[PDB]
C-alpha cells in the first residue's frame, strides 16, 4: 500500500534502534562533510560544490546539535586507554553528569574491537539499576561523546584501599555484583572483564557496572566464541586466558570465576593469583588447583572461604553453571539485614558524605588540561575516517 | 536559546519541506554515499568496506520502500526535454494521473549543467500559484531524476498557434495571463529568463500556467542577476541576456518582458520577429533590432498591439515594465470588456478543451523514440561523487 509504506519508513526513521533514524541520518551528513573538506579533495568539483552547497547548512547544524562546549568541564577524574572521563555540567541544563571521551585516530590505530557499540547498547537501553545509565552520545570529527550518569561515590579500587574490609561489607558488595552481572546476563551479555575498576558506588553508596567495553553477545546455547584472549591478568578465568584458536568457547561461568577473585580481594587485601611479575600471575592463574591458598588469619569465615573456592575452581565444576539462583542460595549470603529481592534498599555499609553536586573526593586528583592529541592525518584521498563512527549518535532518537 | 529550543528548533527542521536537513534529504546523502563507493577499488579501503557492510540491508529495503520508478505505470511520452523525455503516467497505487519529467544524470555531468533543477524543483513545489505548474512528488535513483507535475491536458501554445490563426482577443487574453504569471514569478523572487510558447500550457479549463523553470535565476539585492551561458534558441532572448555571454554584465527582469513582446508578435504575425535561417542570424537581428524589427504590409495588426509589441521590443532602460509591472497593466491593448485583471482566471478561456478521459492525450504530438541507449558512468578507480549534485533533490507532499 502506498500508506503501509509510509509508515514502514517512518518506523525506520524514529526507532531508536534503527541504524537509518534522524540520528543515524544526522550522523551520515556530519561525517561526509568532515570527510570531504580537504584542500586536496577540494580539486573535485563534485565534491568542492557539495561543500559550498552545504557549508551554510552544516555549520547550523552542528551549532544545533550536541557539542562538546555546551558543556562545562568542572574536573577530570579518570584517564588513559583511549581518552578520559571528566565530570561536567551542562551549561544550559545546569545538570552534572560524568563524560566519557574517546580518541577516533587512537581507536582506529589497531584496536581490532569496535567496542564502543556494545557499551553504547547497554548503557543506554538497560534501563537497570545495577547498570550506569547513557542519557546522551555524540561526536565530532576527533572524539566520541558519552554523557553517562555521575557515580560521586567512586569505585571499590578506592574503596579498598582506604579500608580493610569487614565481612557484613564483602557479602553486601559480592551480592550486588552477583544481581548487577545477573542483569547484564539477562540482556544477554557475558561480561568478560569483571573488577572493583569496573564497579562504581552512586551518592547512597550502591553498586553499579560502569564500562561495558569488553561485552559480547551470547549465541543460543549463550556460548562465546572468541580466539583472542579478552580481561584483565588477575581476574581473568582459565578458560578465556588459555583460550585459542583451537576453538575458545566458553560460557557465562568466566564471570563468576571474576566474581570469586573480588571476594577474596576484598578480605585478603591481595589478588589471589598476585606474582613478582605479570607472566607469574598467568603460571598461578592455570595452576589455580595448587596456587589458590588463604593466609594464615582467623577472620575468613568458613563460607566466605567456600563461596571463594566455589567461584575459584574448572568450569565444569564452578559454581553458577547451574544458573544464579544457586549462587543466591550459598550460606556466605544467609544474613539478617537484607534480602536479595529488597537489596538495592536497604543502607549500604558505606553512605558518601557530599559536600556539592561536584564533589569529586572520592576520586583520586589528576592535572587535567593535556595540550589537544593529535588526531588523523590530513588526507590526501578520500579515505572516510568518520565512517565507522557513524549512528554513534544517541540524542534526536532516544528512548524514553 | 533552551536545551528545549536547540532541540526542537533542530527536530522540526527533519520535517520541514523547505530544510535541506529534511528527513527526505538525508536519505538521499545515504543512498548517494552508498553508490558513490560502492566499487572494488574503493572496497579496498575498510572504513568504506565496513561502511557498505553494516548498511547493506538497509540501503535496499529503503530504495524499496521510498517513492521509486516502477510505482508508475506509463500511459504515453508527451514530451523530450533535452537531459529527458516527460511522459503522462498514472500511480499504480493511488490511480492519479502525472506528468512525470525525467532528467539523465550522467548526461547533466558530462555537459556541465547539474544546478538548474534546484531553481525549478523549488518554484513547482512552493509557488503555490494558479500560474505556476505544481510539483506534487521529486525522487530520484542511481541515473535519472524524477519530477511529478500536475498534467495539462490542454497542451502548450505551440500546437495552439499551429492550428490557429490567432485573433486579437485570444491574444489579448493569453499575453494578459503570461504578465500575471510571470509577475508571480518576479514576486517570488525570480527572473524567468526563458519565457516562450514551449513553456506554457493549458489546463482542462484553457488557462495559462508556466511550466519547465529550468532557467531561473535568484535576484540580488537590486533585484537583478549575473549570468553566462550557451543560448539555446535566440528567439524569445532579450538583448541584454545576449550581451551576457560571460558574466560580463547585470541584467533586470525587463528582459521577461521582452519575450512577451516576441510572444505577442508571433501570436499575431505568425513567425518570430527577429528570424533567421542560423542561430547566429536570429542573434545578429535581435542585436539590430532597432532596423530588423519590422511589421507586415497588412494592417490586421491595430495599433495598441503595434504599440505594445514595440513597448516590449526596445532596450531595457525605455522598455515597458521597467518603471513596475502595473504600467504593463494598464495599456489600451489590453483594455476590454471581457474581463478584469483580478478576476481574468475565472473567465471562461478562449479555447476550452473537450476531453475524452483522464488521460486523453490528443493535444499533445506523437513522439518518434530515441531508439539510442543512454550512455553510463565508467567504474571508478577513485572517488568521483558523481551523487552528491543530487542530494536533496528528493520531495514528498502532505
Ligand atoms: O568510565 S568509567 O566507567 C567511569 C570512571 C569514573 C567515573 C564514572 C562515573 O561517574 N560514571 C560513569 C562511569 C565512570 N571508567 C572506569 C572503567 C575504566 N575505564 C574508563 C573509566
Ligand atoms: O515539462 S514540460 O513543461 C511539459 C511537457 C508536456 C506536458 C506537461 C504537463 O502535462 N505538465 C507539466 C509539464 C509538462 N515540458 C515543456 C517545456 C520544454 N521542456 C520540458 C518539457
Amino acid at each position: 500500500s502506498f500508506e503501509t509504506r509510509f509508515e514502514k519508513m517512518d518506523n525506520l526513521l524514529r526507532d531508536p534502534k534503527s541504524e537509518v533514524n534522524s540520528d543515524c541520518l544526522l550522523d551520515g551528513l556530519d561525517a561526509l562533510v568532515y570527510d570531504l573538506d580537504f584542500p586536496a579533495l577540494r580539486k573535485n568539483k563534485n565534491i568542492d560544490n557539495f561543500l559550498s552547497r552545504y557549508k551554510d547548512t552544516i555549520n547550523k547544524i552542528r551549532d544545533l546539535r550536541m557539542k562538546a562546549e555546551d558543556y562545562e568541564v568542572v574536573k577530570v577524574i579518570g584517564r588513559g586507554a583511549f581518552g578520559e572521563v571528566q565530570l561536567v555540567r551542562h551549561k544550559s541544563t545546569r545538570k552534572v553528569y560524568a563524560m566519557k571521551l574517546l580518541s577516533k585516530f587512537e581507536m582506529i590505530k589497531r584496536s581490532d574491537s569496535a567496542f564502543f557499540w556494545e557499551e553504547r547498547d547497554i548503557m543506554a537501553f538497560a534501563n537497570s539499576p545495577w547498570v550506569v545509565q547513557l542519557f546522551y552520545a555524540f561526536q565530532d570529527d576527533r572524539y566520541l561523546y558519552m554523557v553517562m550518569e555521575y557515580m560521586p561515590g567512586g569505585d571499590l579500587v578506592n574503596l579498598m584501599s582506604n579500608y580493610d574490609v569487614p565481612e557484613k561489607w564483602a557479602r553486601f558488595y559480592t551480592a550486588e555484583v552477583v544481581l548487577a552481572l545477573d542483569a547484564i546476563h539477562s540482556m544477554g551479555f557475558i561480561h568478560r572483564d569483571v573488577k572493583p575498576d569496573n564497579m562504581l558506588l552512586d551518592k547512597s553508596g550502591h553498586l553499579k557496572l560502569a564500562d561495558f567495553g569488553t561485552c559480547m553477545k551470547m549465541n543460543k546455547e549463550g556460548m562465546v566464541r572468541c580466539d583472542t584472549a579478552v580481561g584483565t591478568p588477575d581476574y581473568i578465568s582459565p578458560e578465556v586466558l588459555k583460550s585459542q584458536g583451537g576453538d575458545g568457547y566458553y560460557g557465562r561461568e568466566c564471570d563468576w570465576w571474576s566474581v570469586g577473585v573480588f571476594l577474596y580481594e576484598m578480605l585478603v587485601g591481595d589478588t589471589p593469583f598476585y606474582a613478582d611479575s605479570l607472566v607469574g600471575t598467568y603460571s598461578k592463574i592455570m595452576n589455580h588447583k595448587n596456587s589458590l591458598t588463604f593466609p594464615d588469619d582467623n577472620d575468613i569465615s568458613k563460607e566466605a572461604k567456600n563461596l571463594i573456592c566455589a567461584f575459584l575452581t574448572d568450569r565444569e565444576v564452578r559454581l553458577g553453571r547451574n544458573g544464579v539462583e544457586e549462587i543466591k542460595r550459598h550460606l556466605f549470603f544467609k544474613n539478617d539485614q537484607w534480602a536479595w529481592e529488597t537489596l538495592r534498599d536497604t543502607v549500604a555499609p558505606v553512605v558518601p558524605d557530599l559536600s556539592s553536586d561536584i564533589d569529586t573526593s572520592n576520586f583520586d586528583d589528576l592535572e587535567e588540561d593535556k595540550g589537544e592529541e593529535e588526531t588523523f592525518p590530513i588526507p590526501k584521498a578520500f579515505v572516510g575516517n568518520q565512517l565507522p563512527f557513524v549512528g554513534f549518535t544517541y540524542y534526536s532518537n532516544r528512548r524514553y
